C-alpha cells in the first residue's frame, strides 16, 4: 500500500541475484549480463553454490553470507525453492523481490509470507523492469533500451518485447518500463500514483487484460490524467479470446464506460498502438481542431480528406489576406485553396515559400505536409530544408506539425532526420489523420466532462416506502415482480406507468376490455418462467372481443397442455391504442462482477444485444452526464433523433435517467431492471412493461459502486451565538455560481491570506477544480442559508489527502463581513471530526506571520505552532486527526 | 474498339523520342536515360533541332528525316506544338503516340486528328508505361522496376510512384505497369480485354477515379475475372474530395453495386492496398475457409482471434488422432488446442515438430505462424528452419501458408528470406487476418453469384395498360402521381396497394370516415406544394367518432387555411393499414448519371440516408439476386428480421423486388419510384404511400442499363416437316435441370462429335457456364415444347464472339432420337440471321472428316469447306455471318 517501499524497487542502491550462472543458456546468466551492461552505480552481488565467480564477479555461497542487506533481490530458480528462499530473504532484511516462476496454487502462501516480513513482490512470471535514467536493466529481455520521457506498463511479455523492438527501430526511448506478470501484490493503481509525481515522465501508455480493484483504478487514473495524457489498449473482446486468456468473467462495455469516466481514451489495434507511441513521444499539444493540408499531388490528399470525413473532422478556411500566395509566390497554374495542391513538378523552394507564408498566419491549429517521390524534389533535400525552415521561424511554437513522406525505400534517411529533430512522421495519410483525431477526441472528452450541471427540477424520493414494499415482497419469497406490482415503487421516485388490471377468467377479461378500449393486450401471470420469450406469453393489438376470447382460451389451453403444473394467478389486461409512431426506447440495469451496476440505453422494438446497439454509463448520474449519454446515443446513430414526427426532448429523458440512477443507488435489493419499451411523446415519458429481480442484501451499500456517491449522512444543522441557523453540508458541482458570488464578496487582503498571493480572477477551470471533487480522496464543507428560494454561501473549508491516507492538507475561509460570529471554529471542528473518523493520522497547514487570527484559532484548537522568522513562515500540525 | 492496334503500344519494335535534350533537368533527358537503361532490343531515335547527338546517340533534325517509320512515339514538348507534331507523325505513318502535356480545351481537336489518321493515343498528362519482360521503360518515373507476374493500372501518377517504391523495398516485380492519364482514347476496358489473354499475367490490381462507359467495363471485368483474381480501390467518397477531383456527378453506392455485380472486390484504404499487393503476389489459392493458428505467446493470438471474430471467420477443430502432439516431445505444460500456444521459452525444434505433425493432417485449409522476439528462438534461424521444413514436406502444396514475424528491427533478414522463397509475410496479426478474409470473401461472392435460380410464379405484366395510363397522364401535363393515381399501374404488374375509391368534400370527409366508424386513409393534398412536411397527416389515434369529428374538422381548417394560391383538389377514400404491429420497409429507385437506374432497400426509419443505411443492386433481377440482396440486408444489421413479432418471409420479398424490377425495366417514362411504408405481415406485402415522377422519353430503352436484359423480341414459333410446332427462344439460367436431362439423352458418339473428346461428367460449374451468359457477347437458342406444364429441350445452338465483334465461333447439337426432321437447319438459319443483324463479319468452326452430316449441312448453307487430311481436321468459314 504505502508509496514508501516502492523506492527500493524503482531506485535501488544494491541488487542481489539468486541463481546466477556461467552457462550461456541460463536465465541467471542473461540477467547478470544485462545488469552488468546497464551502467549501474551500485554493486551487483551473485549468489550460488555452484560457482566461485560469475562473469568476473566474486560470488557468495548463500544468502546469509552476504556482507550486508541488499535493497532488491531476483529469484532465478525452480518454483519448488520459492518459499524457503523467501523466508531466508525475509530473515536477512530485504524488502523487495522479483520472482521468475510460480504455479497458481502457491499464491496464498506467498502472500502470507510476504505479509509476515513486510515485503513487496513484483508479480510472479514477470519479465522484469528497466529504468534508463538510473542505468538499471533488471530484466530477462533480449532487446536494449534508451532514455526518454514516455512510460509503459504491460501485462504481457511478448507485447513488451515487440514494443521495445519497435522503439529500437525508430531511435526512441523511455523513462520507465515495467512488466506486471500475475499482479499478485504490486498492481497498476500504485504505479499510476507513483508515476503521477515523477518529474521525468510526461505521458503514459498501458496494455491491460484484467483488473482486481475498480474504484482505486478509477480514482488513480482520474487523479493522474489531470496533468498528463494517458492511453490504453485492452484485448479479449471475443468469447474465444476470453477462453484463451481465462478472463470469461466481465463485460466489455463496462470497460468502455469505466475508461471514459476516468478521462482516458481507448485505442483499437496494434497499428494504432505504434501510432500512439509516435504521437505521445513527438507531437506538440493542440490548441484547437482546425487542419490545413498541402501536397505535391492530388490523390493522397483526396484519401486524407475521405479519412477525415469518416471521423467528423474540420477543415480550416484561408483568409483573404493570406491568399496572396497567388500574387507572386507561386506559379499561375496552382489553385489557391485548402488543400493546396502544388502539383507533381513542385520544387523545394515552393515548399519553403509556402511554409513561411502559412506560418506567418493564424488561420489553423495544425499543418499536414505530404511528399511523394519526384525528380524535381528529392526526399532528403526537401526534408532538410523543411527542418531548417521550421527551426528558424519565430511563430513555429504556436502550431503542431505532422509529416507524411510516402515511399518506403527512398524515405528512410528523411524519416531518420525527422526523428532526431523531434518532428512526428507517419507512413500513410490515413494513419496521420487517425493520429490527429485521437488527440482531438481526447481533448473533447476531457472538456465535456467538466461543464457546469444544472439543478434538477424534480426532487421526489420516498425511500422508506420503497424499502417497505420491497421488504414485503421478499418476505413472501417472491423473486421477481411485474408491472402491476412495480407501479407503486416507480411512482415513489416520480415515474409514471401505464395502468393495468387483473382478470381471473376470460369472462372478466372481456368485461373489462369492453369497459375500456377494445384494442388491448393480454398477458399471463407466469411466476415459473418470468421470461417473455420463453413461452411467448405477450400478444397485443386485439381489436375485437371475439379475438379476446379466442386468445385467452388459446393461452389457457397451451398452458395446461404445455406446462399445466405452473401456478396461475390470472391474466393482465391493458388498453393499447394504436401507437408506434411515438418513439420506443429500452433501458436496462445490470450488475457487473468487476465494475458493479451498469446503465444501458437503446432502441425498444428491435432485438437486444448491447455489444453493438447500446450506449453505457456508470452511476451516479447528474444532468450533465445524462445529457452526455443521450447526445452520444444520438451521434452514433444508435438512437434516431425525431424517429417519431415530434423531435425528441433531451431534457426530459435526462431527468428520467437521473431518477432511475437515484432509484438504483438507493435500493441495493434490486439486481436487475428492465423497461421494455419506454414511450417518448414530446415532454411525456411513460413505462409500458417493467420487470424487477430482487434478492436479500448484506453489506454497506456504498462499496458497491466504482465511484463514491454524495454522502448525504454528513448534513447537520448548527446554531450560532447570535441565534442564526444554517446548514453544513458537502459541496456540489451545482454550486459554481454561488461560489463565484462568494468569491466576489471577499476583500483583497483576505484573498492574499487564503491563497498566499494576489489573485485578480478565477476562470471556469479553477471553479470546476474547486467544485467537482472525488469524495474518496477529498472533502469540502460549505455553510449555507436560504433566502426566498435562493441559497447563499457563508464559508468553506477543505482537506486534501495523499493516496496512502496518512497526511492531509487543510484550509478555511469566511466571508469578510461575517467575521466574529464563530463560523470558523465550527467549520474547523467539523473538519477535524470527519478527518478523524475517516482514518487519517495528521493535518498540516502553512500560513504567514501577521495572520494573528488563524494562529490564535489554531492554538485554541490544540495545534502545534512553529514560527520560523527570517523566512516568514508559520507551520501548523495536529496529531490525532 | 480494335485489339489489333494495341500491339504497337505494348510490344513495339522501334521508338522515337520527340524533344530529347542534353540538359539534366529536362523531361526528354530523363525519358532517354530510362529507355537506354531499360534493356531494349530495338533502336531508340532522338529527334531535335538543338543537338547533333544525345547521350552518345546520333540525332535527326525533324520527323521527316527519319530513315523509316517508327512503331511508337513520345512527345516531350510544350502543348502548343501538339497538333502540328501529331499531323507530321500521321503523315509519316506512325500509329501510336504518348502525350506529356495538354489542356482540356484541346481534346476535340486531338480526337479529330487521331481519327483522321487511324492513330491511338495514351494520355494526355500520362506518366507512361513499363513492360519488364520486353526490357521497355518508356516513362518519366524515377523509380526502377523488376520482372514479375502482377499487372497494375492506375489513374494517378503519385500512387504509381508510391507503389513502385513499395515494390522496390520488398524485392517484388510486375508483368505490366500502365498509367492512363486523362483516358481520352485508350481506356480501362480495352486494357482488361488485352490482359485477360496475356500468358505472363496471373492477377490484376486497379486504382480508379471515374469511368465513361459502364456497360463495356462491366462486361470486360466479368469476362476477365473468370480465370484471374481482380481487386480495385476507388477514392473520392466525400464532397470535399469530389470537389478536389472534379467528380461530383457520381454516386458511390452505385460503384459498390457495379463492382459486386461484375465479380470483383473493393479494397478500403492504403494499408489494404499494400497487403493486397503482397497477397496477390505470393499466397497460394485457397481450397477452403478453415484456419489454424500457432504462436510463441498468448496475447498476439488473442488479438488475432478478436480480429477474426469481428469479421465472422471460422476456426478449425483438431481431430482426436492428431493428439500425437501430446506425445511428440511437446512439454507437459503445453495445452493441446487451437490456437496452440507454445510458450515464451519455445525453441525452433518445437516449431519444426509441430509443423510436421500438423502438415500430415487434413483438419484445416490455411495455417498462420506467429513469432515474437525471444532468446530461445532467434528470428533468422527459426525462419530458415521453417523454410526448409515447408520445402521438404510432401503435402505442403495442399494448404496455404501465412507468416507474421513481429519486431521491426530484428526481423528484416527473416522477411527478406521469406520473400525469396515465395512465402507471404505481414507486419501485424490483424493485417494477416484481414488479408486472409479478403480472399475468403472474394471466393464466397463468386460462388454466390452462380447458384441456380428458381422459376417465378408466372407473374402478370400488362405492359400495354401501364403504357396507356402513363401516356394519358403525361398528355395532361402531369409531372408526378400520388398513391390513388398509381394504384392501377402497380396492380397491372401484380402489386397490392391500399384501396382507392372516390369521395366528396370535407363535409363528406367525416361521413366517409364514419362509413366504417374507424380510422381510415383519406387524402387531402396540394399538387404544387414542393414538400410533404406540411401535411402532418397520419391516422394514429384518430379513432373515436368524437375524435373523428373534432380532429378531422380541425385538420381541414388548418390544412386549407395555409395557402390561397395553391390549386387544391378533392377527396377520395382509402382504408387503414396497421403499421405499428407490422414491420415497415422502404424501397426506392433512382437514376444514376453513370450506371443508370439503381434499386435501394432500407428499414424506413423516417430519416433516409442511403450512404449508410441501405443495400443496393443493379437491375434486371431474378429470384437468386433478389434473395442475395435481402440476405445481405439482414446480415449487415441494416434491416431486422425480428423488428416485428412475426418472422420475415424472404421469398415473398424477393418476388416483390422482382416485380418492381420488371416494372422499372419495361417503362422508361418513370424517373423515380418511392414506396415509403412498405408493410410486411408474413406472406402479405402491401404498399401504403407511393410516389412517381414521370417525363417524356425519346432514346433507346435497352441502352439505359449497365447489363443487357433478356431479349424478348427474338422469340419465334416454327413448325417442322411432320407438322409439330415448337418455340425457339434464348436460353435462361432457370433451364439448368432441363439441360441436364437433355444431355442425359445424348449418345456417346454424338457427344464425341460435339465436344471433340470423351466426357464422363458435367458438374454444376460447367452447366452454370452453359446457362448464365452475357447477352452482349454471347447468344444461344434452344428449341422447346410443352408437355403437361413441363418443358423439354430438343436442341441448342451457340455463337461466341470476340471483344472487337468481328469473328465468332459456332456450334450446334440435336437430341439423338430426333435427327432427320429439319431442326439443325432451322437452328443454323436463325443463328445466321441473328449474327448478321448483330453486325458480325465472319463465322468459324472445326470438326473431323468422319462427321459427314455436319459437312453436308455446311455445304448446303454455303460454307467454304477445307479438308486437311494427314491432320484429321476440317475447317469451315462463312464470310458474311
Ligand atoms: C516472463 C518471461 O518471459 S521470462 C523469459 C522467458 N523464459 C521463461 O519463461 C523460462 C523460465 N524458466 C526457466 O528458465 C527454467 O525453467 C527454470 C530456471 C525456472 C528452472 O530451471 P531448473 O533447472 O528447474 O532450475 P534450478 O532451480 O533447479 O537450478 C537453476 C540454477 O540455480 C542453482 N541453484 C540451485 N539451488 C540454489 C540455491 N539454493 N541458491 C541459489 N542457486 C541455486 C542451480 O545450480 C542452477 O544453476 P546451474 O545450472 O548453473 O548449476
Ligand atoms: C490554513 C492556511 O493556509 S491560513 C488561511 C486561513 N484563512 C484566512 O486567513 C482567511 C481570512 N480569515 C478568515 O477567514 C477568518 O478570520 C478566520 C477563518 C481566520 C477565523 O474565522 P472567524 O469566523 O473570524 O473566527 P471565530 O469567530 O470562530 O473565532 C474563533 C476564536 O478565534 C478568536 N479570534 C479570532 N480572530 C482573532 C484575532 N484577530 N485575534 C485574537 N483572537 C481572535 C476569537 O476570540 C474566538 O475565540 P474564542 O472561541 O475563545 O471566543
Ligand atoms: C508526371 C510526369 O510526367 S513527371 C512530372 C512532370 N509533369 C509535367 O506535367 C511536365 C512538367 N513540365 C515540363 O517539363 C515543361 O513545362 C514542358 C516540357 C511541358 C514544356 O517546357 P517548354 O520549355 O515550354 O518546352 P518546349 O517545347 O519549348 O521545349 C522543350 C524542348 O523541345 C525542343 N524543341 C523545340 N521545338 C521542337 C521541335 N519542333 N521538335 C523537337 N524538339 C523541339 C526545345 O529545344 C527544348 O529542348 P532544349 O531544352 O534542349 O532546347
Ligand atoms: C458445329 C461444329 O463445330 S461440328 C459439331 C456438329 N455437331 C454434331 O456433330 C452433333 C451430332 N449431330 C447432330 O446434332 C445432328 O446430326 C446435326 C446437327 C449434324 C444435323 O442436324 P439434323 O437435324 O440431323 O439435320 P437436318 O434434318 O436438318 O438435315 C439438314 C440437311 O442435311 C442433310 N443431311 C443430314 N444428315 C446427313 C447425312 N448423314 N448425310 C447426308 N446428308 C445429310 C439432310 O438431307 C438435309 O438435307 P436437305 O435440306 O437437302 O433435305
Amino acid at each position: 500500500m504505502s508509496q514508501r517501499g516502492l523506492e527500493a524497487l524503482l531506485r535501488p542502491k544494491s541488487i542481489a541475484v539468486i541463481g546466477a550462472s556461467m552457462k550461456p543458456n541460463r536465465a541467471g546468466y542473461l540477467m547478470m549480463r544485462n545488469l552488468l551492461a546497464g551502467g549501474f552505480n551500485g554493486p551487483v552481488l551473485p549468489v550460488t553454490p555452484a560457482w566461485k565467480a560469475v562473469l568476473g564477479v566474486l560470488a557468495w555461497p548463500d544468502i546469509a553470507s552476504l556482507p550486508f542487506t541488499p535493497d532488491l533481490a531476483v529469484l532465478c530458480t525452480n518454483a519448488s525453492r520459492n518459499l524457503a528462499l523467501l523466508e531466508e530473504l525475509g530473515e536477512k532484511g530485504c524488502k523487495t523481490c522479483i520472482i521468475l516462476s510460480a504455479p497458481a496454487s502457491q499464491h496464498e502462501d506467498l502472500r502470507a509470507c510476504a505479509l509476515r516480513h513486510n515485503m513487496r513482490l513484483l508479480g510472479p512470471n514477470s519479465l522484469g523492469l528497466l529504468a534508463p535514467w538510473q542505468g538499471l536493466n533488471a530484466s530477462f529481455s533480449p532487446v536494449p533500451i534508451k532514455r526518454g520521457k514516455l512510460a509503459f506498463i504491460s501485462q504481457s511479455a511478448a507485447v513488451s518485447n515487440t514494443i521495445l523492438d519497435w522503439a529500437q527501430q525508430r531511435k526512441m526511448g523511455f523513462s520507465y518500463f515495467i512488466a506486471l506478470g500475475d499482479s499478485l501484490d504490486i498492481d497498476v493503481d500504485e504505479l499510476l500514483d507513483y508515476l503521477a509525481r515523477d518529474s521525468k515522465t510526461s505521458a503514459i501508455l498501458l496494455y491491460l487484460e484484467q483488473l482486481s480493484d475498480a474504484r482505486r483504478f478509477v480514482s488513480a487514473a482520474r487523479s493522474a490524467s489531470r496533468n498528463k495524457p494517458i492511453l490504453v489498449i485492452k484485448s479479449g473482446r471475443s468469447p474465444a479470446a476470453q477462453r484463451l486468456l481465462n478472463t470469461t468473467a466481465g463485460m466489455d462495455p463496462a470497460w468502455d464506460a469505466a475508461i471514459q469516466r476516468a478521462g482516458l481514451l481507448r485505442v483499437q489495434d496494434t497499428h494504432e498502438l505504434f501510432s500512439a507511441v509516435e504521437t505521445l513521444s513527438h507531437m506538440r499539444p493542440l490548441r484547437g481542431d482546425r487542419l490545413m493540408i498541402i501536397s505535391n499531388g492530388a490523390a493522397p490528399a483526396a484519401l486524407a480528406l475521405d479519412a477525415l470525413w469518416s471521423r467528423n473532422g474540420k477543415l480550416a478556411t484561408l483568409s483573404e489576406e493570406t491568399c496572396q500566395k497567388l500574387r507572386d509566390a507561386l506559379p499561375e497554374h496552382v489553385a489557391i485553396s485548402n488543400p493546396l495542391d502544388l502539383r507533381d513538378d513542385a520544387s523545394s523552394e515552393h515548399y519553403i515559400k509556402t511554409l513561411d507564408i502559412l506560418l506567418h498566419s493564424q488561420d489553423f491549429d495544425a499543418l499536414m505536409v505530404i511528399h511523394s517521390p519526384s525528380a524535381a524534389a528529392p526526399a532528403t533535400e526537401s526534408a532538410q530544408v523543411l527542418i531548417e525552415a521550421v527551426k528558424h521561424h519565430p511563430r513555429s511554437k504556436y502550431v503542431s506539425l505532422l509529416t507524411n513522406w510516402c515511399g518506403e525505400h527512398s524515405s528512410q534517411e528523411a524519416r531518420r532526420l525527422f526523428s532526431e529533430a523531434g518532428l512526428p512522421t507517419y507512413r500513410t495519410p490515413e494513419g496521420t489523420i487517425t493520429a490527429f483525431m485521437h488527440m482531438v477526441e481526447y481533448r473533447r472528452n476531457q472538456k465535456q466532462l467538466r461543464e457546469t450541471p444544472a439543478l434538477p427540477s424534480n426532487l421526489t424520493s420516498n425511500t422508506a416506502e420503497a424499502h417497505l414494499l420491497l421488504q414485503q415482497a421478499i418476505a413472501e419469497g417472491a423473486t421477481s415482480l411485474d408491472t402491476h406490482e412495480v407501479q407503486p415503487i416507480l411512482q415513489a421516485y416520480g415515474m409514471n406507468t401505464l395502468p393495468t388490471w387483473i382478470a381471473s377468467d376470460s369472462t372478466e377479461a372481456v368485461h373489462i376490455a369492453e369497459q375500456i378500449g377494445y384494442p388491448v393486450a393480454l398477458k399471463l401471470r407466469s411466476p415459473d418462467i418470468p421470461h417473455k420469450s420463453e413461452v411467448q406469453g405477450v400478444m397485443l393489438y386485439l381489436r375485437t372481443a371475439n379475438e379476446v376470447q379466442q386468445a385467452a382460451n388459446a393461452i389457457f389451453d397451451r398452458v395446461k397442455m404445455a406446462w399445466p403444473q405452473a401456478r396461475v394467478h390470472g391474466l393482465l389486461v391493458q388498453s393499447m391504442a394504436n401507437r408506434a409512431g411515438a418513439q420506443e426506447l429500452r433501458v436496462v440495469v445490470e450488475h457487473d462482477p468487476v465494475f458493479g451496476p451498469l446503465i444501458m440505453l437503446g432502441e425498444g422494438g428491435v432485438e437486444w444485444r448491447p455489444e453493438d446497439q447500446a450506449v453505457v454509463a456508470l452511476p451516479p448520474l447528474n444532468m450533465n452526464l445524462a445529457r452526455y449519454l443521450v447526445i452520444q446515443g444520438i451521434k452514433s446513430k444508435k438512437i434516431r433523433a425525431r424517429s417519431a414526427l415530434r423531435p425528441l426532448d433531451v431534457a426530459g429523458l435526462s431527468q428520467l435517467l437521473v431518477q432511475v440512477s437515484n432509484l438504483i443507488v438507493d435500493c441495493p435489493e434490486i439486481q436487475r431492471l428492465d423497461i421494455h419499451p419506454l414511450l417518448a411523446s414530446g415532454s411525456e415519458f411513460t413505462a409500458l412493461d417493467v420487470t424487477l429481480d430482487i434478492s436479500p442484501f448484506e453489506g454497506d451499500n456504498e462499496s458497491r459502486l466504482a465511484v463514491r456517491p454524495y454522502p448525504h449522512q454528513l448534513e447537520e444543522w448548527v446554531e450560532l451565538k447570535n441565534g442564526e441557523r444554517c446548514l453544513f453540508r458537502p459541496i456540489l458541482p451545482e454550486d459554481e455560481p454561488q461560489l463565484q458570488q462568494f468569491i466576489s464578496r471577499v476583500t483583497k487582503e483576505d484573498l492574499y491570506y487564503r491563497y498566499f498571493s494576489e489573485i485578480n480572477e478565477f476562470t471556469h477551470e479553477d471553479l470546476a477544480n474547486m467544485t467537482q471533487i472525488d469524495y474518496d480522496r477529498e472533502m469540502a464543507f460549505v455553510a449555507v442559508r436560504r433566502i426566498d428560494q435562493t441559497e447563499e454561501i457563508l464559508g468553506v473549508t477543505r482537506a486534501i489527502s495523499d493516496p496512502d491516507n496518512i497526511d492531509a492538507e487543510f484550509a478555511v475561509l469566511v466571508r469578510s463581513d461575517l467575521k466574529g460570529l464563530g463560523l470558523g471554529r465550527r467549520l474547523m471542528e467539523k473538519l477535524i471530526t470527519y478527518t478523524r473518523d475517516h482514518g487519517l493520522q495528521r493535518l498540516n497547514g502553512i500560513t504567514m506571520p501577521n495572520n494573528r487570527g488563524m494562529v490564535a484559532l489554531a492554538r485554541k484548537l490544540g495545534f502545534n505552532v512553529d514560527i520560523q522568522l527570517e523566512e516568514g513562515i508559520v507551520g501548523l500540525t495536529l496529531n490525532l486527526a
